[PDB]
């Protein structure tokens, strides 16, 4: 058997944008999701997230199923345009309402809710501003936080400032296959540099006025291997993984290997900010799901395509990435508590004939990295939860509903949730605090 530490949260995640749909509905602003969804071109079979899994009116349901499932944390998103439709000034009390219901059930039912404040859904109006271009979103965040905070600080206990701001920065304003959908690399590192920065101003804003909480930050991982026999694997652990966000949060500058990289590109005195930007956080938040191999490459770097089973997106399967990655989180910054806040996987769902979803592609998928999380466990790192991306299959960004994540099948046509194996494997999984 592999049991897991009394106490250890065994979660589910969502995000707002991917399963509330109703983005418009009792005064939300539109979010930049919203106008890339709705402009032709950016997402496969031009889908949107205007009903999605119809959470905004299906919450209670979503909640029962956590709860009949014995999932004992939940990870959602907060919409900021939901709750300040301009971005900043108006707060919009029937958005606060929503969530309010929401955190109210899951403490009756005995689930932790994790809040992230940001994963993505920024308001329209203040992309029209710059967005993450503009120094100014510190201010803008740091004022939205605030507001969350003397809200909900009450009951909601842990919170993440960011879901990964790499991904924020480069996939949207380098590669622009992400909302604002911009290809400009001297924007894409002036974000990354501003989502550091208004991460600190709301770590700041939350030691003022949530005195009882935690609060952290999520990153995107993956497990780089070189294709021969290498310094491109530093490159782009540095550069992908946690330490583009936590050596300027832990040590105050980006790491080496992103400035040789990235230097031209971050403001000319950007240092002038490292101080602040090391305000302390509580805990780190790992993202993992694929690894890859790499090559120099005359960024220098690129992928080489290896066998190994991949998911439906065509990422490749690599449990020991997940121990990789717990291992090295401890060993470089040695924060005082780790959750991976993401993990799960894609694959090409089927509702059988007999009802069910027989994904066991899915639960081999996650009892292999459950297992390799135990193992850095009894290594020593700090991991206090786990959590399965995702609760419900959703709005998968650029890809639209054609990928499904979900420990719970949603029929679109009909908004009929089905547990999926994979999530009575889970159930049994949290019941037993571990694997046999
Ligand atoms: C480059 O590293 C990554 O993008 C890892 C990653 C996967 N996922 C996420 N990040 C987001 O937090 C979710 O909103 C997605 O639905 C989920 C599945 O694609």
């Amino acid at each position: 058997v592999k049991k897991f530490p009394e106490g250890f949260l065994w979660g589910v995640a969502t995000a707002s944008y991917q399963i509330e749909g109703s983005p418009l509905a009792d005064g939300a602003g539109m979010s930049i999701w919203h106008t890339f969804s709705h402009t032709p071109g950016n997402v496969k079979n031009g889908d949107t997230g205007d009903v999605a899994c119809d959470h905004y009116n299906r919450w209670k349901e979503d909640i029962e199923i956590i709860e009949k499932l014995g999932v004992k944390a939940y990870r959602f998103s907060i919409s900021w345009p939901r709750i300040l439709p301009e971005g900043t000034g108006r707060v919009n009390q029937k958005g606060l309402d929503f969530y309010n219901r929401i955190i109210d059930t899951l403490l009756e039912k005995g689930i932790t809710p994790f809040v992230t404040i940001y994963h993505w859904d920024l308001p329209f109006a203040l992309q029209l501003k710059g967005g993450w271009a503009n120094r100014e979103i510190a201010d803008w965040f740091a004022e939205y936080s605030r507001v969350l905070f003397e809200n909900f600080g009450d009951r909601v206990k842990n919170w993440i400032t960011l879901n990964e701001p790499w991904v924020v920065a480069i996939v949207g304003h380098l590669y622009g296959v992400h909302a604002p959908g911009m290809r400009d690399i001297y924007v894409a590192f002036r974000a990354v540099h501003n989502l550091l920065r208004a991460h600190a101003r709301a770590v700041k804003v939350f030691r003022e006025t949530v005195k009882d909480g935690k609060i952290g930050i999520v990153f995107n991982n993956g497990y780089f291997e070189p294709a021969s026999e290498i310094r491109a694997v530093r490159f782009m652990h540095q550069f992908n993984n946690y330490p583009l966000f936590l050596n300027p949060i832990y040590r105050g500058d980006y790491p080496e290997l992103v400035l040789e990289f990235a230097r031209e590109y971050l403001p000319e005195n950007y240092k002038d900010d490292m101080s602040e930007i090391q305000e302390k956080i509580d805990f780190v938040g790992l993202n993992y799901y694929s690894g890859h191999l790499v090559k120099f490459d005359p960024a220098k770097v690129s992928f080489v395509e290896r066998d190994l089973p991949k998911t439906a997106m065509g990422w490749e399967i690599v449990p020991e990435g997940i121990y990789w990655i717990l291992k090295k989180v401890k060993e470089e910054y040695n924060p005082p508590e780790v959750y991976i806040t993401e993990n799960g996987a894609a694959f090409d769902d089927v509702v059988s004939e007999d009802g069910r979803v027989h994904d066991q592609n899915r639960i081999d998928y996650l009892k292999a990295h459950i297992g390799q999380a135990w193992k850095a466990i009894q290594e020593g790192v700090p991991l206090k939860g786990y959590f399965v991306w995702s609760l419900l299959d959703n709005f998968e960004w650029a890809e639209g509903y054609s990928k499904r994540f979900g420990i719970v099948y949603v029929d679109y046509s009909t908004q009929k949730r089905i547990v999926k194996d994979s999530g009575y494997w889970y159930s049994n999984v949290v019941k037993n605090n571990g694997l046999e």
